[PDB]
């Protein structure tokens, strides 16, 4: 994925969630920037802290909407289910581009 | 760690967690044999279902009491941090022979 600085992007987290309790995270170079447990609140954290841009939507994707420079990197979610039978495993990885 | 089958193994999470709220996961290569939120109750999945002789030990440790054959591989704990601040990591890596 590639944009220029001050547009937006939106990841996708394409991992199926089944169980009625489960977390996410979202990473950024294989560090968390955000974390969630079902029925609670986002907490953006890293690089994602202190950002007034980011959002948590639909309670599962990453919204970047002021693409800066510096949010250049790969992106992907991780969940976990909570549970008998509960799974574990990530969304698809993705390289955010960001030029002047 | 290199075992007869028939004896036991104590596998340790080393990941600190300072965090209230948290959830921990047993993997055994790179598959969740274990979920546990903060509070809650451990649940075995995938080869550890239906073990009589697996246990969660101390709320974060996990105990094979009547090791198999099929028991060996890779083990490694995962801690969740919920809320802000929250970080996410990976215990240390225990590498497992059983031999009859």
């Amino acid at each position: 994925v590639s944009h220029q600085q001050g547009q937006s992007h939106l990841f996708e987290c394409d991992y199926p969630i089944s169980a009625d309790t489960y977390v996410i995270n979202w990473y950024k170079d294989g560090t968390s920037v955000m974390n969630y447990l079902s029925g609670g609140e986002p907490a953006f954290t890293e690089d994602l802290d202190d950002r007034t841009d980011v959002q948590f939507v639909n309670n599962r994707n990453l919204e970047i909407t002021n693409l800066r420079v510096s949010d250049e990197g790969e992106y992907y979610c991780s969940v976990i289910e909570i549970g008998a039978g509960g799974q574990s495993g990530d969304g698809t990885r993705y390289q955010l581009v960001v030029f002047v």
